[PDB]
């Protein structure tokens, strides 16, 4: 697993569960494509997102779409979405762990780059 | 003045200087397209962005130059850059700050939002 | 005005108003005596709390009331207050701010020092 | 494991390791008397501070030696220490992390409770 995703709600105190989360890569057009998703645990974690096979060098965008789930809480959000870009080198043996931590008018992100 | 920035180094406790931040508002056709963009100043504060008339009911994405700032002080940062996406204006005319507190790793954002 | 408090909340994307803030300042005897103390304006700033002859070297205490501020809008929070705790003037005088972002579970604090 | 402390540090992107943290309760003549303590391992993480026999309601107070940390590393910081102060409170079979986020010049703590 070299690419996590963990996001906390900050109002409840809790892990933010069934986040939707979508990863892109940018391609030679400058365009992004599509590359890896899925919904956040119990845990408010996605594993499984890709293989170092598959997780090249590059330019990644991870959306977190935050605004769906205040909506499902009753709560209004300011954003649309929180996008974490960055770009994917290796330097040794390194996992990558994505963390959020959503409150309706304001996130924090942090990469916690480990191995 | 509707749309400000203010973008803060939480390594120096400082103001974030000479920070770029480029604004686009999402198209008829879903494309992003430019709207505006500047530089924080002593303060890290950037005014002016728009006026009132300008800043009409959308989608937008502010883009705040976070890798450019690490660089040019040493640091090798995680993130390419900051991006804050949001609707405005679709409850009639507020006016948005848009905050973002900076370190290499990681940053957070807020926004206030006022009458 | 060597010392300057601003509360935000996350919740709302407001300024936190009315909220009370105490500042200590550590004692000969190693004890926290009371410095100064007041509440956040409607911009959520707190203004006037010392005079530079007052603020002289020392470790300040600043206790941010976020528990009585939630309970007032209904919401059940985790901490009982946010502490800053830091030593001032020690490089000689400087002016110091000291920002805080509230959620219920969580809050973020963040010193801007300036000449 | 009923109270656990994770922290991160926002300028390396990596847990923050060998990070002091000690623990206390308020006792019935209003100070603060140690209840817990040790050091966060390499994942950044201090677990086995309490039992769930001793971790009665109360208030406890939870300090991360973040001057220290800095030190450590050559960077200096703002606070002397994060403070995170709160009620624990029986409410069903609660597990609490405290987590912090660290800069040179701002933090954030959040509380995990779950279960
Ligand atoms: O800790 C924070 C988080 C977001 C914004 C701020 C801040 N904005 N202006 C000041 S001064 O401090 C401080
Ligand atoms: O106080 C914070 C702010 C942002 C992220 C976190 C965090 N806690 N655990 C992880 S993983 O990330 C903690």
């Amino acid at each position: 697993c070299p690419l996590m995703v963990k996001v906390l709600d900050a109002v409840r105190g809790s892990p933010a569960i069934n986040v939707a989360v979508h990863v892109f890569r940018k391609a030679a057009d400058d365009t992004w494509e599509p590359f890896a998703s899925g919904k956040t645990s119990e845990s408010g974690e996605l594993h499984g997102l890709t293989t170092e096979e598959e997780f090249v060098e590059g330019i990644y965008k991870v959306e977190i779409d935050t605004k769906s789930y205040w909506k499902a809480l009753g709560i209004s959000p300011f954003h649309e979405h929180a996008e974490v870009v960055f770009t994917a080198n290796d330097s040794g043996p390194r996992r990558y762990t994505i963390a959020a931590l959503l409150s309706p008018y304001s996130y924090s992100t942090t990469a916690v780059v480990t191995n």
